[PDB]
């Protein structure tokens, strides 16, 4: 009948959480790093909780704690 060959378009590094392997899309809550790297606020405070820096960016994500243990 019977297509449309279809995209969004537009689908590089916007709105993707490379941490837990998924696109977001409407609400998630967003956290970017100092290093500019865009992630989800959840998973970045998984992968990056023993780890602290931009693996290309070669800057501290941690950019003060002030925490403490
Ligand atoms: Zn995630
Ligand atoms: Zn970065």
């Amino acid at each position: 009948m019977k297509q449309d060959g279809e995209e969004g378009t537009e689908e590089d590094t916007e709105e993707k959480c490379t941490i837990c392997l998924s696109i977001l899309e409407e609400g998630e809550d967003v956290r970017r790093l100092p290093c500019m790297h865009l992630f989800h606020q959840v998973c970045v405070d998984q992968r990056l909780i023993t780890n602290k820096k931009c693996p290309i960016c070669r800057v501290d994500i941690e950019a003060q704690l002030p925490s403490e243990s």
